[PDB]
């Protein structure tokens, strides 16, 4: 269940994930965007779905994109916020999974975030122990897709 | 126009949001699911735009309801966290505005949440100046809307 994949995270994994967020959830604005086009330039068939976004080639300059990577961001930063209460880190993890089960997003297709991640901790350092945490986050709300 | 409305925002008034934050924001599970309750209780014709959380009667024990009154509390964390650059504060005041526009909620039904946020601040003792100053928060959204 979404519980059973919460109730996983362990200690040292909560820690990976607290001290390397410490990092990249500082500048919300500039990592969400990096991420975001990471997954544009790596992932060009997800390019499709985020039309509302309008031209997402823009970067920065897209305020739309911007204000999406910046929200993204804050859903982030919720999770790492309830991680030591598996009950409400399920609750916000299913609400945005229904966000993206009404745009029919698949738990695989929720997963190809996980190359982004990796590459922007990655451009501060932090290496494959540290992807690999940020992959059991994923996991929790791809258990709810 | 959601700038103009964003200018209204000056040293003092962020100084106040800033301020009553430090305070309401501790707590994002318990004040998000008051203010959601004081809006139900006080403005039961809303209830029917909120059908897909079921029962909210319940309060805390409703967990999408739950759920939902995190991520709106992180959506205010994401407003104070923008008062510094207005370009930011309106990209995302306008991704949140799209949310609501979607559901059909109107700028005078937004202002429905006044309510509610005085009361919760005054449980805290924090008056109609800071009241005031969240009302013109609420304000940029409602000008986006
Ligand atoms: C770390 C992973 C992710 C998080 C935390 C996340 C978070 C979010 C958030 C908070 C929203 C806004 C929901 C709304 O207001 O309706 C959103 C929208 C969306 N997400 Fe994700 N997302 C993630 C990964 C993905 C991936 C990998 C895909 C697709 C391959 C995806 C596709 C979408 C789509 C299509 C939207 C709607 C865009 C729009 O029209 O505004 N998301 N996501
Ligand atoms: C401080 C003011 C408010 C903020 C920051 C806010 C924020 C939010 C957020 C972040 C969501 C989730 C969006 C999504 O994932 O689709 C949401 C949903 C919603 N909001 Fe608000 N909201 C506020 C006030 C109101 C008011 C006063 C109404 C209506 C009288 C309203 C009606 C709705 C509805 C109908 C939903 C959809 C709930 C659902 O089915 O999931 N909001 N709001």
């Amino acid at each position: 269940s979404v519980y059973d994949a919460a109730a996983q995270l362990t200690a040292d994994v909560k820690k990976d994930l607290r001290d390397s967020w410490k990092v990249i959830g500082s500048d919300k604005k500039g990592n969400g965007v990096a991420l975001m086009t990471t997954l544009f330039a790596d992932n060009q068939e997800t390019i499709g779905y985020f039309k509302r976004l309008g031209d997402v080639s823009q970067g920065m300059a897209n305020d739309k994109l911007r204000g999406h990577s910046i929200v993204l961001m804050y859903a982030l930063q919720n999770f790492i916020d309830q991680l030591d209460n598996p009950d409400d880190l399920v609750c916000v993890v299913e609400k945005f999974a229904v966000n993206h089960i009404t745009r029919k997003i698949s738990a695989a297709e929720f997963g190809k975030i996980n190359g982004p991640i990796k590459k922007v901790l990655a451009s501060k350092n932090f290496g494959d122990k540290y992807a690999n945490a940020w992959a059991k986050l994923v996991a929790v709300v791809q258990a709810a897709l």
